[PDB]
């Protein structure tokens, strides 16, 4: 329930920590939580996740810092319609993803 | 947990910003490293960098910026001395690794003077 208020054109830059010894090479994803608590994946790493390589999907950039146990997420050139609830997960189909810890709320205004 | 990449430093004119940027020693000890400012609509801009290769401990001084690369544990120390209001901004430590994009070390620094 951390909430970040940003303006159009700005960048959200966050770090999601995970247990290095368990999840460093696990595939990971950034999701928006839509109506009815229904997650939608907007960007994911490769399987296995590559250390450091920036993965850019649309305006989202993922960078997995294997040596520090965190996934960095950037949402660049923000738009009002990016506003919502987001989370990092460990992406492991065909099982349901493992939520890493928490969700955040992003609010983008003009 | 999920947190902002930046860490906020609120300081007064005349004081010194003194931060550490940890890195993986066995990968990056000799790599050239830099302190950059992140301005809106521009590429990150290096204000000071180590030599290539980076020397153990010897300070590099550019204006009021002091860089020190400690090879005992793999840590880049950055100071900005005699701080001015105009120093306020968003900064990062990076490791150069051409032809890849520079690799950012955590945490970014949100400086408010």
């Amino acid at each position: 329930e951390e909430k970040y208020e940003l303006k159009e054109g700005q960048t959200l830059d966050v770090k999601c920590d995970y247990t290095l010894e368990k999840f460093a090479s696990s595939q990971k994803a950034w999701q928006i939580i839509r109506d009815g608590e229904m997650p939608k994946t907007l960007a994911c790493t490769e399987r296995p996740s590559k250390n450091s390589h920036p993965v850019q999907v649309g305006r989202i950039i993922l960078e997995d810092y294997h040596d520090h146990g965190l996934l960095r997420v950037r949402m660049v050139n923000l738009q009002v319609e990016d506003s919502g609830l987001y989370q990092c997960v460990i992406y492991q189909p065909p099982k349901e993803p493992h939520m890493l810890f928490d969700r955040i709320r992003l609010v983008v205004t003009k």
